[PDB]
């Protein structure tokens, strides 16, 4: 028999990860 | 008849959140 | 023949935006 059709797509990727903090305040 | 080949690649991941604010400033 | 395999975990989302500065200090 011929070839089967393609498969499902794949799964979504992984989360990104959260940005790090802010710099230090202003010093007033 | 053999298995189709396989899908396509998952989409990207969601993106990062931005980043909690800096610690606070100097004193002044 | 049967559908195929499932694709590949996509690639990981960006990585988020540094925060804002932090508050004026006491």
């Amino acid at each position: 028999g011929p070839p089967g059709p393609p498969g499902a797509r794949g799964e979504r990727g992984f989360p990104g990860e959260r940005g790090p903090p802010g710099p230090p305040g202003p010093p007033g």
